[PDB]
């Protein structure tokens, strides 16, 4: 679902952030429009995921991370 999270920048039609913010963890930032843009802790096999995690690719860990490949990747 995405109605009312990654839409947090336009808060003039979108009050529902309102909920967001009484966790006190809304504004953070984070978790508002790129929650996912620093995985790391997201194991991938193929860094397609990680791609589409918009973070940056698999690494020899199978972690979804700014891939830095040491010789490719035989994951």
């Amino acid at each position: 679902m995405c109605e009312f999270i990654e839409d947090s920048e336009d808060i003039q039609g979108l009050k529902s952030l309102r909920k967001s913010h009484t966790s006190l963890e809304d504004d953070d930032d984070g978790s508002r429009g790129g929650d996912c843009e620093g995985c790391s802790g997201t194991a991938c096999s193929s860094d397609a995921q990680c791609r589409a995690r918009g973070c940056d690719g698999c690494s020899t860990s199978g972690v979804c991370v700014l891939s830095s490949l040491h010789h490719h990747h035989h994951h």
